Order: structure tokens, then C-alpha cells, then sequence
DNA sequence: CCGACTGCGCATCAGC
DNA sequence: GCTGATGCGC
DNA sequence: GTCGG
């Protein structure tokens, strides 16, 4: 990519005031200066042409030319000497533990993969199963994987109740050739904004892939949404698929627009995108966009009856999915 | 300068 | 138990 | 850390 050694370097001070100095805002900030530059259609040549840019200010464009002249961060470099700071870094790959749950454990002088596997009556749940596929979930998943992943949901979605319908998002919808998970939205004419007229509707589904072993560990199930592993069957000698998280979205169906805007992403987009409304007076989520009144506080639901709808209200062009990777 | 920064489901904990 | 805050992940 | 007002 063009300006990789940049983004690289943003997405590493992103992730260290994130895990590290717990500093959610200065995270945010990086990771929107690295989105707008890996955007950027031009190789940048010093600080100040990046500076130009949305969400780069001073302090990001000394750190660029820094990068520029030299080809490294010595604010980095320091970073990654420090054992306390490269040690909470590591254990918040372990899906379930983040920076609070990291520091904790590297407290107590629990500092590598080798310890959590010594300390699994340590962990809860989520983090259980993310330090039992810590390997596997390294690995993302080519497209043709994906396919196959579709092909088996969406028919086991079908042999439950046939008026069900699931949609893969996230980078999947994008066009992406590879994904790091599967997003599932669900939709069932049963579940509406309006009424419930039947439950389990989610657990159903989720039992179904259980029982055909697609589905092999949850790390959180709730009425709305799940979250959890999944693998492909491999054939006879066949080495095994990686094991894979895959997330389940039940979304009320008079909802859906707002609904596959929202799990299609990507999350840097869809920041924008709700940034961008709030400038327009609305606030959107996965359900409603809705006006904001004098006091700021959000309205009633505005009608929507497709995505290119929920553009035209804060007056943007419409953007496919494969323009929305943010 | 400086207040605001996208929005929310599920898990866990804390205080009653 | 419930409620609200926090952790984490999407 | 950045920025609109
Ligand atoms: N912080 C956030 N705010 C708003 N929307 C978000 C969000 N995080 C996720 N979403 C929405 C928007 C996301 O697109 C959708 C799926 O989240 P996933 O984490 O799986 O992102 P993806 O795009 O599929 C990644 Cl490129 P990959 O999974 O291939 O590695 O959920
Ligand atoms: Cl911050
Ligand atoms: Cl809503
Ligand atoms: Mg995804
Ligand atoms: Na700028
Ligand atoms: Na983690
Ligand atoms: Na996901």
C-alpha cells in the first residue's frame, strides 16, 4: 500500500495508547489520521502535505517527518524495549482480555501465552476460548472460504424457517479477498420494531448450526446478538480449516437498511459516516436514524426504505460497500 | 482556547 | 435479584 | 490528538 510504513506507524501509537495508556480518545485520533492516509491517493513526501489532511495535526505530522527522514519512531522504538508495555500488548491479542484485564494479569507476573495456559482457571469464558484458538484466529480467511462459510449458513438458516434471511457484511460485503471474521445479519418477519412473536428466534438458528458442527464454541450469546467459532468440514486426510469467529446479528426486519449499513462498516466508516450526521443533525445506529431537536435530544424514527435513504438524509452521495473500507 | 469526539450487545462486577 | 457502571468487542 | 466555532 502507498503510504503503509505511515499507517503501520499510526496503527501502532493507536494500539499502544489504547492497550497501554488506556487514552481512548488519542486512540480514535490515530486511528482516524491512519484511515484518512491510507485513503490518500498520493505517496507522501513530508509532514506538512500531510498535515493538510482531516484529522492530522501537529503532533501526527512531526511523527511523519520523523518517519520520513529516518524510516522509524523513536517514541516506538522505546515502546517496544519496555516489557511492561510489549508484555500488556501481547495479551490483549487473546480475544476476551483488553487493556484493563492485560494490565491485571502482567501485574501479577502473567506475561505470556505459556502463562495463561498455566492460568486458565484465571480467565473468563470469552477469554477461555480465545486463548484455545489464539493461533487460529491470527489467521484471516480468503474469500473462498467465505463462500463456503455463506453457502453452509445460509442453507442452515433456510432448513430452520425458510422466511428467515441472513447477510453476510462486514468485509465479506465490502469485496474484500479476505476477512478477519463472518458477520451474520438475521432477519426474521416475526421480529419488528412493532413485536416479538417468537422468541429463540436467534437460538434456533444458532442450535441448528450447532447440531450440523459448524458451530463449536460461544463466547456470548444474548436474544439479539451472538458471537462465537465456527469451521469448515474438511475432507478425508485433510488437514483441518482454522477455527473462526463469527458473529450473529438478529436485527428487526422492518430495521434492515440500517441494519446491513451498519454490520457492512467498515468501523472507521461507519464513525465517520455517524459523525457526519451528527454535523446534519441526525444520530444514526444499526436500528433508526432519527433527527436531532433543539435540545440535541434524538427524535422519532425517519422512514427508511433502502441504504441509499439514510445517505440522502445527511446529504451524501451514496457509497457502494466496496467504497466504504475505511 | 476547549468541549466533544459513533453507537450499542453481552459479560462482569459493585452496591443495595 | 435488580440497577448502573465498566470491560470488551462488534 | 484533532478540530470547529
Ligand atoms: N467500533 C465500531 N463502531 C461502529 N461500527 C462498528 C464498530 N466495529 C465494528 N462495526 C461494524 C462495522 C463492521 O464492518 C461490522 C463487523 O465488524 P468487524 O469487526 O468484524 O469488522 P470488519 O469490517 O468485517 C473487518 Cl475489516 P474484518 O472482520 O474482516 O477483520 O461491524
Ligand atoms: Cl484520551
Ligand atoms: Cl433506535
Ligand atoms: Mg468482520
Ligand atoms: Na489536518
Ligand atoms: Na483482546
Ligand atoms: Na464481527
Amino acid at each position: 500500500t502507498l503510504n503503509g510504513g505511515i499507517t503501520d506507524m499510526l496503527t501502532e501509537l493507536a494500539n499502544f495508547e489504547k492497550n497501554v495508556s488506556q487514552a481512548i480518545h488519542k486512540y480514535n485520533a490515530y486511528r482516524k489520521a491512519a484511515s484518512v492516509i491510507a485513503k490518500y491517493p498520493h505517496k507522501i513526501k513530508s509532514g506538512a502535505e500531510a498535515k493538510k489532511l482531516p484529522g492530522v495535526g501537529t503532533k501526527i505530522a512531526e511523527k511523519i517527518d520523523e518517519f520520513l527522514a529516518t524510516g522509524k519512531l523513536r517514541k516506538l522504538e522505546k515502546i517496544r524495549q519496555d516489557d511492561t508495555s510489549s508484555s500488556i500488548n501481547f495479551l490483549t491479542r487473546v480475544s476476551g482480555i483488553g487493556p484493563s484485564a492485560a494490565r491485571k494479569f502482567v501485574d501479577e507476573g502473567i506475561k505470556t501465552l505459556e502463562d495463561l495456559r498455566k492460568n486458565e482457571d484465571k480467565l473468563n469464558h470469552h477469554q477461555r476460548i480465545g486463548l484455545k484458538y489464539f493461533g487460529d484466529f491470527e489467521k484471516r480467511i480468503p474469500r473462498e472460504e467465505m463462500l463456503q462459510m455463506q453457502d453452509i449458513v445460509l442453507n442452515e438458516v433456510k432448513k430452520v424457517d425458510s422466511e428467515y434471511i441472513a447477510t453476510v457484511c462486514g468485509s465479506f460485503r465490502r469485496g474484500a479477498e479476505s476477512s478477519g471474521d463472518m458477520d451474520v445479519l438475521l432477519t426474521h418477519p416475526s421480529f419488528t420494531s412493532e413485536s416479538t412473536k417468537q422468541p429463540k428466534l436467534l437460538h434456533q438458528v444458532v442450535e441448528q448450526l450447532q447440531k450440523v458442527h459448524f458451530i463449536t464454541d460461544t463466547l456470548s450469546k444474548g436474544e439479539t446478538k451472538f458471537m462465537g467459532v465456527c469451521q469448515l468440514p474438511s475432507k478425508n486426510d485433510e488437514k483441518e480449516y482454522p477455527h473462526r469467529r463469527i458473529d450473529i446479528r438478529l436485527i428487526p426486519k422492518d430495521q434492515y437498511y440500517c441494519g446491513v449499513l451498519y454490520f457492512t462498516g467498515s468501523d472507521i466508516f461507519n464513525k465517520n459516516m455517524r459523525a457526519h450526521a451528527l454535523e446534519k443533525g441526525f444520530t444514526i445506529n444499526e436500528y433508526t436514524i432519527r433527527p436531532l431537536g433543539v435540545t440535541g435530544v434524538a427524535g422519532e424514527p425517519l422512514p427508511v426504505d433502502s441504504e441509499k435513504d439514510i445517505f440522502d438524509y445527511i446529504q451524501w452521495k451514496y457509497r457502494e460497500p466496496k467504497d466504504r473500507s475505511e
